[PDB]
């Protein structure tokens, strides 16, 4: 387990720069409209904005060290997040290194923290918005040069959302059903439609073919309707389901997408664009590398055309490893199993807030006792008056005591995003750090 | 099913007024520090503040009518809530009529809408806060004459919360564990401690004895510790679990609470106060009346003392029936069961927001097709890009079409409270109405 991969970052930043004669390390322009010099500047600006304290070196030990340091308006026992914006940059480097053909459009949904949106803008990523609110948060902070840099990746959108994307100049919008075509034709006449197709996502963590993605069969009627309502079908997308380690799935989807491209021509549509969506893991089994190994060949084969630009929509990739949550053990009490003793503890974050992922994301986060005392049957609860606000139930774990801290790493995705403010408890304190050298 | 019970409201307001010579209709002062005239005024003020449109008459048909009317800055298809603040008042009347001995302290957690907090303040209710944030929301809007009118009903609270309740002048605080006593003694020396005990809550909708409530046995050591850390034990509380229809449970708890009162004396504690917590249903099997029938006797028997004031902490009671959610069906598509056809629809609210109750509250809300078309295998989803944002899966229901509306009544409790803002979709539009005559 590595605390960082300086190497990649270096290379990432160098490519397209004067210090290598504007030379790219693959056939492909660096992502974004900025020059390599312009890009390194824009990023240092953001780091300054958010008072990012650089802090260089295992990942676990990097976190345990940083946590001891950050424990000593907000209270001293309050819960807080250490956000490594360096790990975000590193993930962007790791992605260019492995898939330069593919330009990442970050999925805002996964963590819309303004610093994270700002870093990714400056690194040349595009934006995947699912609502009028997400569109307005990208345009109102001007994180793009153009509304061509936003994909509206919600196959099913309200009419007031279609209207506000039209008026904002947004173009690239998803579809997967007949009734949706009609709507796009109407509210977005300036629309470059992309067809989302179904996948064999049964291997994922979160499988979305249930709700979204036209099945292979229906593609034909969908195409037919696009021609009919005067809708410009400029591409094909897919998602193999969030947190999917199945490599066969990505291969399979590209194939299916090819056969569509073929079908599209017959209706008067030259497809420019191939969106391979998300599902790539953000934490160090199946690696992101192993996945790219099996994708690059296939992109080469069928979309090694050259006539078609290739894009992605990762969310979890970028943010998951970035965040560590710190929670104080502020209360405790012991019970009797039915002298066998249950040790119950009460921590200042939980299901209603950061740990909603346990339910919406099927997450199983790691609970790290900061200064590891015998193995107790332990139960841990969040601050709320509800008994279901429980993150661990009657499972072995060290006896703890009050004042102790829990460190939860890899909490950057689908946690705060969706988190609510029940019983009026939120985690507000944010410590920004960087694990990577950039801005001296 | 009745759209209102004018009768009760009338009586409620009359009692303690000049028009009946300041005469109460039971041995017991009207709730609150306001005179009956002062109380009716304060309430009309709030109704004016929130531009409440009175609208008098089944409950279902009252809602269906009001919904047709309210369908025609916010969009015309946006989701919205019709909030009947009259039903809140009515619930307060219904409670005085049935349990004048018992002063209700409203549990903010269940729905902290400022208009709901304001109405309940003006009707003479006290406040049940579970966090420093809930305490600050009641004091910062000055909804009490005194910090004696707030119970801090969180048996397990962070030290920064204990500190801020001490500095705010708050006194009445819950406890159920030794380690907690020590903490109260320290941060709150001005504390009037109330002991929470366990219950046989196995019949409830939401059972909280798992996390909270000292078991009968442990009471003795707890008492002992209170005497020891110089802590003033002024009472006993309990909760029979939220949405509990079991009448035996309320009888049982009062009994257990009595035996505690007895135990308390031996340590130097004269208990003033009996908090019967919550669990009372808010919607029209087991009725609220049936429950009061079995409680009043027992309160009479053991706490018909007269030396002891009796209080409650209902949350759901007050708010549940108050709110109706309206959601627009904005998209749809049909699939093939494995020509059997699944009809999938997409509505502008869902699991991540108002329908989180399906998961945290085990709610099973009612879905009402506004203008009821044959019975389809239907699946309904919320606006978010997640497949798990699904409120109905493959169950019979009328074929619908786009532009249709769904009415969900009885959504006032443990919905918006806890609701989050994932994918940046929230319900914001609020239509305030009243089902009860008061303010001409």
């Amino acid at each position: 387990s590595v605390a960082s991969s300086q190497d990649l970052v270096d290379l990432f930043f160098l490519e397209g720069s004067q210090a290598v004669d504007g030379l790219c390390f693959s056939p492909y322009p660096i992502y974004g409209w900025r020059t390599a010099e312009e890009r390194r500047a824009a990023v240092c600006e953001v780091f300054k904005t958010y008072n990012v304290v650089t802090r260089l070196p295992t990942r676990e030990q990097y976190w345990r060290r940083l946590s001891n340091l950050y424990t000593q308006a907000y209270e001293p026992e309050d819960p807080f997040y250490i956000i490594d914006l360096g790990r975000v940059v590193e993930q962007m480097a790791r992605w260019r290194h492995e898939l330069p053909m593919v330009r990442p459009y970050f999925a805002v949904k996964s963590n819309p923290q303004p610093a994270v949106l700002e870093v990714l803008s400056a690194l040349g990523a595009g934006f995947d918005c699912a609502s009028k609110e997400e569109i307005h948060m990208v345009l109102g902070r001007q994180l793009v040069a153009s509304p061509d840099d936003i994909i509206f990746a919600n196959p099913c959108k309200q009419l007031g959302d279609l209207r506000e994307a039209q008026a904002c100049g947004v173009t690239y919008v998803t579809v997967d059903n007949p009734l949706e075509m009609e709507k796009i034709s109407r509210l977005m006449p300036s629309a470059h439609a992309i067809i989302r197709i179904k996948t064999n996502d049964s291997k994922a963590q979160c499988s979305f073919s249930t709700k979204f993605g036209a099945p292979l069969e229906d593609v034909e009627g969908l195409l037919e309707a696009a021609r009919q309502f005067n809708v410009t079908v400029c591409g094909v997308s897919f998602h193999v389901g969030s947190g999917n380690d199945d490599q066969s799935a990505y291969v399979s989807a590209v194939r299916d997408a090819y056969q569509v491209f073929q079908q599209a021509v017959q209706y008067g549509f030259k497809c420019t664009i191939l969106d391979i969506g998300g599902g790539f893991p953000g934490t160090e089994n199946t690696s992101f590398e192993a996945i790219a190994r099996t994708i690059r060949p296939v992109l080469a084969e069928l979309f090694g055309g050259g006539d078609v630009t290739i894009i992605s929509e990762p969310g979890r990739y970028f943010t998951a490893a970035s965040h560590a949550l710190l929670m104080n053990v502020f209360a405790s009490r012991t019970l009797r199993l039915s002298e066998p003793e249950e040790y119950q503890y009460y921590v200042n974050d939980g299901l209603y807030h950061s740990f909603n992922c346990i339910l919406f994301d099927h997450a199983h986060p790691t609970l790290l006792l900061l200064n590891d005392r015998p193995l107790r049957i332990t139960t841990i609860f969040g601050p709320t008056c509800d008994s279901m606000d429980c993150i661990l139930k009657k499972q072995p774990f060290p006896e703890m005591k009050l004042g102790d801290w829990l460190l939860v790493p890899d909490m950057g995705s689908y946690t705060t995003a969706a988190a609510g403010f029940f019983n009026g408890f939120a985690t507000r304190r944010l410590e920004w750090v960087s694990s990577v050298d950039l801005c001296a």
